[PDB]
């Protein structure tokens, strides 16, 4: 999986890591995914807005090969949300989630594709 | 909704917020959507290519659960164009728009998803 | 078509520019689309991670109005692992692609929508 979080809150490197590490564990964990397929990423974006003002704000897409529906998205945001309040101060009313099914056919790895 | 801006263009951060509002603004009108449902953002991206060239680009990517059609599109896209080439500088042929539409089983707000 | 690359790799802008130059000839060879229709970025992203931890990693999304197949997928998941791994010196068992069909009818440039409908 893939999971893109972009935030207009700036803490720094360790900080940071620290709470993809975190998120990568819940993901691991509702997915039944190892640690090993993860991609996680915290982009700093000064300037991004949310109801019309530059308040703390996140944005988190999620990206997977197959584990999307209700059951796990629910989970997810209940989780992810959860980590980036208390690692991040953010609002929970501050915080949308995206998810995406990707197809095994147009995802590769390694320089070949996973279906 | 989700309106990313990714540009090489550079504007200091009252200006980009400027134009910003303009589009969540055009976004409102087009898809009946307040701003209170809106995200925006404004990605300076100095790398950013287009046409084998780092001359000034934008391209914007606009993700919405519904309201995702010709009409509503055709209508965006003009209207988002102009807003950048106003406030950016930006030629309208070096001017991306992609429109995504999402679920909202596949969407979540405040740790909930938005659909029932 | 729009080319997404995002990596903790730091490479000089002239480098950075030379590698997305080559990853367009590919998108272009591959798909058929014209290097005038292509957008490509290189976005450094300090603290991006795979697997657990953040040594060297790109991540490519490669959004495109039709060609995304099984054929011209793995054509260019093979190309493009190759200029990451010559340019960037990342290990290819360190590189994520997505690929991303969009309709012409959800497409703009120049103000208008792509395609005729």
């Amino acid at each position: 999986p893939c999971c893109e979080l972009i935030t207009n809150i700036s803490i720094p490197d360790d900080k940071a890591q620290n709470a993809l590490s975190e998120i990568e564990d819940a993901i691991s964990n509702v997915l039944g995914k190892p640690v090993a397929y993860i991609m996680s990423n915290y982009d700093y974006q000064k300037n991004l807005r949310f109801s019309g003002s530059n308040e703390g704000y996140c944005f988190v897409r999620l990206t997977s090969i197959g584990g999307i529906n209700r059951s796990n998205n629910s989970s997810l945001a209940d989780k992810i949300t959860k980590i980036l309040s208390n690692h991040l101060g953010v609002k929970p009313r501050r915080v949308y989630i995206e998810f995406r099914d990707c197809s095994a056919q147009n995802f590769a790895f390694s320089g070949s594709l996973f279906g």
